[PDB]
């Protein structure tokens, strides 16, 4: 029986791997194919944390600009928002500031945030230095993790740490 029900949103630029992060966490599957999300997709996953059962309702948003006014509708309900960039794509990291701005515009004032640098397995094509991204996230008091949906690395931890932080402030 459920102790908490948290709503999470994944946002960030098209092609950074939001959908693959959710597929990995919710279905333990992965695809190398690129099929952009139309609007917002939804999955649930129940986790156990600190002896508590937490149901997570997770919305995976389209990163493409033409969906953006619609995706904004889901921001208010979120307890936690995960902002994803691709560690091989500098512009996706540069657009983190824009995404943080969407959060300020549309989200609840007390929303928890996490910055994720995805595709950490692409070690030879990495252009966003993790010390840079970590200094950035520190400067904002936002937690930071690098993930690989492909190799499963830190995927469970990203969702688990987000839940932990939500649970602490209630
Ligand atoms: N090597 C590697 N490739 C990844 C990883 N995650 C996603 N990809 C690849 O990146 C591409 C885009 O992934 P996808 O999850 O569809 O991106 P998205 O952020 O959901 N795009 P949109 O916002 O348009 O729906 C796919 O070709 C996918 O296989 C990762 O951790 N490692
Ligand atoms: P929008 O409000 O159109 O939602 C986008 C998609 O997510 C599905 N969905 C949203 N919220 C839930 C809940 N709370 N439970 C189950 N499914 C949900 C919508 O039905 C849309 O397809
Ligand atoms: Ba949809
Ligand atoms: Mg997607």
């Amino acid at each position: 029986e459920y102790d908490y029900l948290f709503k999470l949103l994944l946002i960030g630029d098209s092609g950074v791997g939001k959908s693959c992060l959710l597929l990995r966490f919710a279905d333990d599957t992965y695809t190398e194919s690129y099929i952009s999300t139309i609007g917002v997709d939804f999955k649930i996953r129940t986790i156990e944390l600190d002896g508590k059962t937490i149901k997570l309702q997770i919305w995976d948003t389209a990163g493409q600009e033409r969906f953006r006014t619609i995706t904004s509708s889901y921001y208010r309900g979120a307890h936690g928002i995960i902002v994803v960039y691709d560690v091989t794509d500098q512009e996706s990291y540069a657009n983190v500031k824009q995404w943080l701005q969407e959060i300020d515009r549309y989200a609840s004032e007390n929303v928890n945030k996490l910055l994720v640098g995805n595709k950490s397995d692409l070690t030879t094509k990495k252009v966003v230095d993790n010390t840079t991204a970590k200094e950035f996230a520190d400067s904002l008091g936002i937690p930071f993790l690098e993930t690989s949906a492909k190799n499963a690395t830190n995927v469970e931890q990203a969702f688990m740490t987000m839940a932990a932080e939500i649970k602490k402030r209630m």
